[PDB]
């Protein structure tokens, strides 16, 4: 076997077996981190000795539930991978659209030896997500450090938009057109930004002035950026020994689905394994290229839900109905580094008490918990 698979093989038992453990950070700092996240959740003029239960058991139920998200798995593969200097040079490189067809991708692996490269993918899939409520509020009841994000805002004297990070974009009107616009809309709670009879066919005077302010925005729509975070995950593909076929490897989480643990524990890398790199490729294309509520849930759901739950992970309430799209960024990896870094990992494991893995990822939660609640106890007296 060569090292680069032999890295992919480590990192993938050592995950099946000590899941938290494999982020390395030491259980007393990750119990006191916890701690001063919980500590703005607390009322200091309530029952302190109460919220801190709550706020422990809180964080202690989600250590043992699926809430590592996909981000934070592709990181810990990138830092286990690459090392901490190297992954941060990584982070800080752009992303590329994958092309409608995947050929990008398709020919920069093309153009490298199976035999002499190790590879690593990270891969975004981001969905569009515009605004499409209106909302008329007064001047008096509008705070922008509070106020629901992805919406329009009218106001007596602005228009705004205030985007999913929270900016807030003036989209440009002043106050005497605002205080017009204002008035001639009725005081319904929100309105659409999508009725095509009230966009194509406006026939009430209320019709005009939202049509006028749908028409002022997507006038300057380049300002804005629509796109959010749907999915992170790595790919991986080890150097081949000889004329052997060249084979990619999935890694991923998926937040309160299941665990970088829990993928590997279900073989979904190894099943999806087998369909062929160019293949997944295609699929991903047609991910981000398909119009189809039902074709995007049923690619989504195959490579991406917990194995065995393909057939819901997409269905109904959950479907896939908004635009994707895919972007990658592609390194080599040396097998040398990763294996040294995946060898420190084990040591450090190593260390805690316990017979079995299980018993020293039990060993590691019990020691958080005492951690923040040591540390939740001290901060607060």
């Amino acid at each position: 076997e060569s090292p680069g698979f032999m890295v992919h093989k480590k990192l993938k038992s050592m995950s099946q077996s000590y899941g938290v453990m494999m982020t390395g950070v030491p259980a007393e700092v990750l119990g006191q981190m916890q701690a001063e996240r919980s500590i703005p959740s607390i009322n200091k003029t309530g029952n302190l000795k109460q919220q801190i239960a709550k706020e422990v058991s809180k964080v202690c139920h989600m250590m043992t539930e699926p809430t590592q998200s996909c981000g934070q798995a592709s990181n810990d593969v990138c830092e286990l991978l690459l090392g901490k200097i190297e992954a941060e040079k990584f982070h800080f490189t752009k992303y590329e659209a994958l092309s409608a067809d995947g050929d990008n991708l398709k020919n920069v692996l093309e153009n490298t030896a199976p035999s002499s490269t190790n590879l690593l993918i990270r891969f975004e899939i981001d969905r569009e997500d515009p605004p499409i409520v209106l909302v008329k509020t007064k001047n008096e009841n509008f705070n922008p450090e509070t106020a629901v994000k992805n919406k329009i805002y009218l106001l007596e004297n602005k228009l705004y938009f205030i985007d999913k990070m929270g900016n807030l974009f003036n989209l440009g009107p002043g106050k005497k057109k605002c205080t017009q616009l204002f008035n001639a809309i009725g005081d319904s709670a929100e309105y659409s930004l999508c009725d095509p009879f009230v966009l194509e066919e406006p026939e009430k005077p209320e019709d005009f002035a939202i049509s006028e302010i749908v028409d002022i925005f997507n006038e300057q729509k380049e300002r804005f950026d629509f796109w959010i975070g749907s999915h992170s995950f790595t790919i991986y593909i080890p150097q081949t020994l000889g004329e052997s076929p060249r084979q990619f490897y999935p890694y991923q989480a998926y937040f309160g689905s299941h665990t970088l643990q829990d993928w590997f524990v279900s073989d979904k890398d190894e099943y999806l394994s087998r369909i062929g790199i160019d293949k997944y490729i295609e699929k991903l294309a047609v991910l981000g290229k398909t119009t189809n509520t039902k074709e995007r849930s049923d690619i989504y759901a195959e490579f991406f839900s917990k194995r065995g739950r393909e057939a819901f992970f997409c269905a109904h309430l959950n479907e896939k109905r908004q635009p994707l799209r895919v972007k990658f960024k592609i390194t080599e990896i040396n097998p040398e580094l990763a294996l040294k870094n995946l060898q420190e990992t084990q040591e450090f494991i190593d260390t805690h008490p316990g017979e079995n893995p299980s018993d020293k990822v039990e060993n590691y939660r019990n020691r958080a918990k005492l951690a923040m609640t040591e540390h939740l106890e001290s901060l607060l007296d």
